């Protein structure tokens, strides 16, 4: 029985347009552990770094994916997750608010 991932997309620091920042996607609570995660800019895959896969009795499996980014007034950023508990990949949009 799979357990569906939960997905948090956030910037390391409060967003200001045109200032460099870090974009993060934390996904957790899932089983089985095989999972695919990307960060997207306007629907296109960004180059990212991905933490070590880890397990906790309180969180099941969890992973953090992150990259540099510079928010603007028009550019959209999202996290895309594919996992066997899902019928198709899910995307969560970064919301600066």
């Amino acid at each position: 029985e799979p357990r569906t991932p939960k997905i948090q997309v956030y910037s390391r620091h409060p967003a200001e347009n045109g200032k460099p920042n870090y974009l993060n996607c934390y996904v957790y609570g899932f089983h089985p552990p095989q999972i695919e995660i990307d960060l997207l800019k306007n629907g296109q895959k960004m180059k990212t770094e991905q933490s070590d896969l880890s397990f906790s009795k309180d969180w099941s499996f969890y992973l953090l994916v992150h990259t540099d980014f510079t928010p603007s007034t028009v550019d959209e950023y999202s996290c895309r997750v594919n996992h066997s508990s899902l019928a198709a990949p899910h995307m969560v949009k970064w919301d600066r608010n």
